[PDB]
């Protein structure tokens, strides 16, 4: 399966994804990285790891819709398959989100449906939860609300702030991101025509 990964920020998921693809039973393949941020700290992973990137800054379109296809443009380029959100910070359109429905994924570092938006971490602290994690689900129209593929439970301990809990989440998002990836490039894991997830 040929996988795009979307960015806009450091990418450490995109290099546990990057090393799980170099694995010779892995059934992805990583061919194009896509920032929508010029020179983030992603770009030059993927350059490491000899993996084309694409700059598509949404603040020299249109609107959403026309920078989504600008994107789509680059997926179609490369023939992707598979679309990963690697900390990829922008709400994608409905008929983007409705073409690669079923076929891209994103981590979010909370127990869906607990804590969705843009501070889950935050929201856990405040709430009080002794157990938080992180959820890969399929991309949805409705944002965090897509149909959970893998999940992981992490501890929350005493004292903790954002900075040690996010630490420590990122650990179990290396480990399911990736195996969640080869699930579905496997064809193991799909979108269900139900809605649901359906495993083979
Ligand atoms: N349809 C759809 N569903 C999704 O789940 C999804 C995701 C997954 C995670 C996500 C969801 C919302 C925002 C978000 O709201 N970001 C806002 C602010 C970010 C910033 O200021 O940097 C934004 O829309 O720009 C940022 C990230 C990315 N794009 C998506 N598209
Ligand atoms: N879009 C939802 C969201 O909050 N994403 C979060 O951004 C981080 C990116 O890490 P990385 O840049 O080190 O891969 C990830 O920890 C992920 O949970």
């Amino acid at each position: 399966a040929r996988v795009a990964v979307l960015i806009s920020g450091t990418g450490s998921n995109l290099q546990a994804l990057i090393d799980s693809t170099r694995e010779p039973n892995s059934s992805a393949q990583i061919d194009i990285v896509i920032s929508n941020k010029a020179a983030v700290a992603g770009l030059d992973k993927a350059e490491r790891a000899g993996i084309p990137t694409r700059v598509i800054n949404h603040k020299l379109y249109k609107n959403r819709v026309e920078f989504d296809s600008a994107i789509d443009l680059v997926l179609e380029e490369f023939s992707i398959d598979i679309v990963c959100l690697a900390g990829f910070m922008r709400i994608l359109s409905g008929p983007f989100v409705q073409k690669w429905n079923g076929k891209m994924l994103n981590i979010h570092p909370s127990l869906l449906p607990s804590f969705k938006g843009s501070n889950a971490h935050e929201q856990a602290l405040e709430t009080g939860v002794t157990v938080t994690g992180c959820t890969v689900h399929f991309v949805a129209e409705d944002v965090d609300a897509g149909q959970i593929i893998l999940q992981e439970a992490v501890p929350v301990k005493r004292g903790d702030t954002v900075a040690t809990l996010s630490e420590r989440v990122k650990l179990a998002e290396h480990k399911i991101f990736p195996a969640a990836l080869q699930l579905v490039a496997s064809g193991t894991v799909q979108l269900g025509e139900n809605g649901k997830i359906c495993w083979v």
